[PDB]
This record gives structure tokens, sequence and C-alpha cells, in this order.
């Protein structure tokens, strides 16, 4: 049987920006991405701390050392400038498999500042 | 062999706007297949739709309206959700090895006026 | 590359019983599952017509001809009785197999009478 | 090959009570490693909880908490959904061939009290 499998996680970040009509598109620092295993055009969910929302969508890439967290289009609905979020990422694969993963969790403090 | 499938953007429809919404006498949603075609989208998909004027996020499924018709009709349950007017994304998502994944381009359309695709 | 595409889908049942308390799991008369080709035990999302919410769940079989739609446990929040709803699996396969998939669909009227 | 894939209930945890609920200082949801033992969950899968107190039903991911603790720890953003006292369902699905989910038996366990596991 195949399980769903976290991949890895962002935790903690904050919300830089969150732009519903000039933008569309959830953006991710790069170094963040790559610290979660994270990719870009990957289905991301994304769970608000600050106030609750639990959402799905994608990101792309944001320039490497930014610490951007943007989260545009219709998403700018669940997600205000400020707030804290954590952000995942889902794989699957075999049991035999899924029984020894291992994700990738990065965590944060301050303005996305990577520990 | 087991090798760890990610789930990844296969296309979009970026801001069509809802032509059509009917909750009761409709069921299945409906989007032009020239749509279809630009964002590598199947009939009886899997599709998210993110309604950008009203922020609702809902899963269903599409059936292809008639070529150059031009509809985007969000019927039965998802009538709930979005408006005749509403702007929405309509996102497929498909999984495929990480490989595969990391090279990946999502087929994206791009819409504006009376859902007019973008060259 | 792997789609989801609509396995089956039973449109406009009605609600026939909704128990958060004594009951946890979601009932189906067989023959409808039969006729969607949904299994017992597959998930299975929940399109409520009547109110608009839409949830995850999973069901397992009510008595063949009962004509039961039971949403119970955590569900009957969501769901009440004679509430029309819209009840469908979905499935995963290659691209190539995709493009001719064709969903099971079963249409009803009046009091859960498959058509 | 090219099989039609079903997603299946794997295994759940029916009506244990949520013990922990920590917004701020914690962030990951734990469940006793017994209870992950008996509906068959791993440590970092995917699972649905869906909550019988107040209807909420989301998706997150737990760890195994000590074997023997009997805790239910909903934490992070999810503790907006879930709150000491609240009866919920934890649910693990997986993938398997049509042929296979035909005739798959989901791991299920059921609770009372104190989460004591009934026979
Ligand atoms: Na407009
Ligand atoms: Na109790």
């Amino acid at each position: 049987m195949i399980r769903t499998m976290l991949q890895g996680k962002l935790h903690r970040v904050k919300v830089t920006h969150a732009d519903l009509h000039y933008e569309g598109t959830c953006a991710i620092d790069q170094d963040f991405l790559d610290a979660a295993g994270i990719l870009e055009n990957e289905a991301i969910d994304i769970w608000n701390v600050t106030n609750g929302k639990r959402f799905s969508t994608y990101a792309i890439a944001a320039e490497r050392g930014s610490r951007i967290i943007s989260v545009n289009g219709a998403a700018a609905h669940c997600a205000s400038v400020g707030d804290i979020v954590i952000i995942a990422s889902f794989v699957t694969m075999p049991d035999e498999e899924a029984r020894t993963w291992r994700p990738n969790v990065a965590y944060f403090e301050g303005d996305n500042e990577m520990k």
C-alpha cells in the first residue's frame, strides 16, 4: 500500500506580502524551499497559526536570501502580512519505505531567520 | 521502485470569470474545451477552484463545454461557492517521481476580459 | 504523469439519517455504491447542495434496497436529514488511460429512487 | 500496469479525546505510539482529524508520543480546530489497486473513557 507522508515543513514563518489583485502566485525564498525539500510548483499546505485557516496551493521560488513568504491571488483572503504560518508538502511512497521516512523540517524565528 | 512521488501543479487557468452558476437544475462544472486544452486539464479530472473574488477554495471536477463557448460553469453544490462574475483560478495537480518533478513545467493559461486567453 | 479522475458520483441523493452521538460511520445503500463503483471504506467527497458544505469521509454499505444515505459521527455537523448531497470518489491512473476514462454516474429523484 | 488506484481508509482511532492543545509553544500533533500501532498509522503520515464535538475537519500529520502516555496532542495552527476534551476521529488513508481495495480491511481502534482502547 502507498502512504502519504510529510515531505517537509517550514515551521513558523511570517507572511511578508499578501496581494490579492496584482500578484497571484505564492512565493517562498528559494533557500527555505531548499531546506524543506519543497519544490517550485509543488502542492503545499499552509496552516495559519494566527487565524487558524488551512488551505492548499503551490509555490514558486522568491529570490534567495529575500526571506519572502508571499501569499497572493485568492490565497490573500487566507493570510495577512505578519501572520505566522506553517507550510508543508507531502509525498507518497510504499509502506516499507514510509516506515523509516524522515521529513525535512526547518525552524524559524524573528523575521524568517532560519535556525 | 519505491520512488518518492510528488504532487505537482499540472496546469491552471489563471483569472477566468465564472459565466454560469446553477445550484438546482444543473450539477456538473463545465469549461470550454479550448481552455482545458491550454491548461492540459482533462474532462473528468479533479480540479481545485480558488475564488479570487470571495476567497472560497474547493475541489470538484469538470466536463468539457463546447469549444469556443468560453464557458466557466460552476454548478451543483459548488454554486454556493462561486457566482457569475467571480474571478477564479482553476488548477489541476498530477503526481510524478521527484526527478521529473524537479524539471516539470506546468501548463498555465492567462485570461482577461471576456475569458480571452492572452498570448 | 498520474491523473486524479472522477471514479463515480451519486447525483442528488437525500440524507436519510444524521446521528452525531450514537453512530459514527457514513452508510450508503449497497445498490448505490455498486452503481457508482464506490467501495466500502473508500474515500468519498460529499458536496451538500442544500447548505454548500463540502467534506471528505468514507462510507460503509447500508442494506441493499434500503435507499439509506446516513451521515454520522463528526459529519453530522455537515448534513441534516433531507439535505440533498452529491457523493463522489476519485481514482488515480496514468495520463494515457485518463484521457479515455469514463466515470460511473448514478442519478436520483424523489426518495433516493435511482433513474 | 496502469491499474486504477483507489484511496482507502487505512485505519482510524475512533473517538479519542484530545489531551493537549497548544497553539503558540508547540507545533506538531502527537499520538501515543500504542494508538498509532493499533490503527496502523505511521509517524509522519498524513492524517485527517474529524472533530465530533465541534464539527471541524482538518488534515495534518502526527508524530509518536511516548508509549502508554495516552496523549492526543493537537498543536500548532491545529489548536484552532480542537481543544482539550474534544472527541475526535483520527484517520489515515492509503492508496492501492482496485482489486486489493475490494477486500481491504481497515485497522480500526475504538476508544472510551481515559483514551482506553476497547477490546
Ligand atoms: Na473583471
Ligand atoms: Na467524554
